[PDB]
């Protein structure tokens, strides 16, 4: 059987719950010794296999297990998994305990329903309604064909224009259809309704900012940490005007928002990856988040492909790009405030958490690059250094 | 028994108000400043209702007659700053001194006082009530602000009247050895061509006339700044579509076969203006350019604010956007390295070319850095800049219709870099 049948659980033990997908194929939910809980495909099933094109096949034909649907594989890395190169099958490696699970259900079925359609056809949905918290195990979306994320096209778009082959106004066009994008997402998530943040919310928001400025800086090592210590009380300064902004509205939000999340293919764009930010625990991923963290991670990001475009390209002109990292997100937040406004919804933006929200998002830049990437640091360098004294002669003002 | 200054004025020839032309007479005499000892500055009306600023000079040959250098009118003018009908409005700035000895000067009549100061007279005004040169409102504003880069002012002699104060006369001082940017700024591209100057020589001008213009648009914004509205932004639509429309039926050769072909896609830029309403409009200088910038011993001077002349009249006092005086700055800078590779025997394009391109980035960064460090980035709305690159590159394309033919080469190779 599959009950009695270590490093399975990982890519590349007792069972839970396990949905028999036919001829040794199955979706299984298993919980490790330290209570942590999986969804392993089991045929652990690799791209190619066929467990992911069984799980559509076992949605396109219909109690512990919910198959909803709406009307060859290959991999790329949760998990990934294109299946007959029209359809991504994503599955949710980790998994909450027995709470909230991935709230990307509930955020696609909120911009679907309020007309959003920059983003990929949602086909099937896999849940798993036995405990007391329906977790979700499994998304199927369109798979476009020939798509780049942002990680691509915005670094060969600044290439481009490094090249002289893209005027400034051709390199801001994209980042400034990203603005008008995040405002038509926001405002279709914003209809599930607001919260205002509470003083708990706010006192929590600054005990992990500074917790994560405190780590690193002492991790961050030679001269890039010590230039982040000097920086450290100037940013924890701003950290503290964070106890005067309750009140702000919280609202669904995409939780990870950055280029890598954006699809361009023919022009077009899509937004995926809703799951959350996986660096937050799995029982605040689905939370309320304001609108200016979402605005904060693409507007930095934004900034970090005009780093990444310094680094790698040989021979670049960096006096172009640098010109565009300012441009570019002057280019989405004005895009992005126009179409809010004219949504009706300017009220969900709070700019008081720009400033505040942005160092934090460098901040874990540094603490991204000293657990997986180490050199990584310097883009979170190149960063506050044109943001911080900028931002330092304001407040001295 | 002495007459007054209206009978004298009523009884004389109609060509008192003219520095060959026909004046109809008889002239009637508006408003009177007396400046002691038989000199006066009058405002006259023609029969055609056509109003003047006149220096008028007491003599006992004909009763009165207009002053000439050597009158001592215009020493009388600067003498009163170095210090009242209500209608007149003298205002002094600090440098002005009671200097003696007259010199006529073409440069609208103008006239050299102690070899230091120039007095200009504006002998043709508007009509009453109707708007006129700014140049009053832009010299004031600019000294009252802090701005040196400028002719330093001694004095401004303004009619009481309308939205802002008429000029009648403006007394700066005197730089008799000072180029202007299309000599200076020729010169320096040679050199460059020629390995006189490296590059990063020959783009600090460039960075200085950026700081210049932002301290000068800073200033200028301090009376004050008005949202465009969606009235506006059509109607520089209407006005730089009719422009465009002109030069294409107009400009011949191989230059207007490409202007042709481009026109649809300067005239979709020219449809996103609609977008931009609310942009900051303030007092700018309206008609900026190389050619207003004087230079001299590392020192930058900018003239010239009575405002755009192909402009109506009542129509250059009008507050614009200040990307419009960064156009015409940044195209002016192109056109200096036109000028140079068309004009220079032997040149070598390549360093010329990459100056084109090089200068007007120095001038931007510089004029946004010191737009920030003044706390006054919300003035310039970047978004306007290639909309209104286009119009500047149009209006090259009607001077050289009208004027200097072979100049079409200007804007095509301008426009050759910028679309893409
Ligand atoms: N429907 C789709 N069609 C084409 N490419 C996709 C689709 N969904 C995701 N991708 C690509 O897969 C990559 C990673 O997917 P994502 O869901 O962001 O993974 P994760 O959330 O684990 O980072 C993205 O860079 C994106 O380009
Ligand atoms: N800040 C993180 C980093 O991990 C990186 O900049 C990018 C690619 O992982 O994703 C972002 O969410
Ligand atoms: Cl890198
Ligand atoms: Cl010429
Ligand atoms: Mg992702
Ligand atoms: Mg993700």
């Amino acid at each position: 059987n599959w009950s009695e049948l270590p490093a399975l659980v990982l890519p590349s033990l007792r069972l839970d719950a396990l949905l028999d997908l036919g001829e040794g194929h199955a979706v299984g939910v298993v919980r490790s010794a330290d209570a942590a809980r999986w969804t392993v495909p089991l045929v652990r099933s690799r791209p190619g296999d066929g467990t992911a094109e069984h799980l559509v096949a076992a949605l396109a034909r219909r109690a512990a297990f919910v198959l909803e649907a709406f009307t060859g594989e290959r991999g790329i890395i949760n998990e990934s998994v294109i299946v007959g190169e029209c359809a991504v099958v994503k599955w949710a490696v980790r998994l909450p305990a027995e709470e909230p699970g991935s709230p990307a259900a509930q955020r696609i079925a909120a911009l679907a329903r309020g007309g959003f359609t920059e983003m990929p056809r949602p086909w099937g949905l896999l849940t798993l309604a036995e405990g007391a918290q329906p977790v979700l195990l499994a998304s199927v979306v369109a798979y476009l064909p020939g798509a780049l994320d942002g990680w691509d096209w915005a670094v060969d778009d600044v290439r481009r224009l490094a090249r002289g082959e893209l005027t400034m106004d051709q390199a801001l066009l994209p980042a400034a259809q990203l603005g008008t994008l995040t405002a038509r997402m926001h405002a279709a998530l914003a209809a599930r309704g607001r919260t205002p943040a509470t003083a708990a919310d706010v006192a929590a928001w600054g005990v992990r900012m500074r917790e994560e400025l405190d780590e690193a800086v002492a991790s961050v090592p030679g001269a890039e940490g010590e230039r982040l210590k000097a920086w450290a009380p100037r940013i924890a300064d701003v950290y503290a005007e964070l106890d005067a902004l309750a009140g702000t509205p919280l609202i669904d939000v995409h939780g990870d928002f950055h280029v890598g999340q954006i699809l361009r293919a023919d022009g077009r764009y899509a937004v995926v990856d809703f799951d959350g930010n996986p660096v937050l625990p799995a029982d605040q991923r689905a939370a309320r988040q304001p609108a200016a963290l979402d605005v904060v991670g693409m507007t930095a990001s934004l900034d970090h492909v005009g780093r990444v475009v310094v680094f790698r390209t040989p021979d670049v002109d960096p006096a172009p790009v640098r010109a565009w990292i300012a441009a570019a997100q002057r280019s989405f937040l004005d895009a992005y405030r126009t179409t809010l406004a004219r949504l009706d919804a300017d009220d969900l933006f709070d700019d008081r958490l720009l400033t505040p929200l942005r160092y934090a998002q460098e901040v874990r830049e540094y603490l991204y690059a000293v657990r997986h990437l180490p050199h990584w640091v310097y883009v979170p360098d190149l960063s506050l250094t044109d943001l911080l004294p900028e931002r330092l002669k304001d407040k001295l003002a």
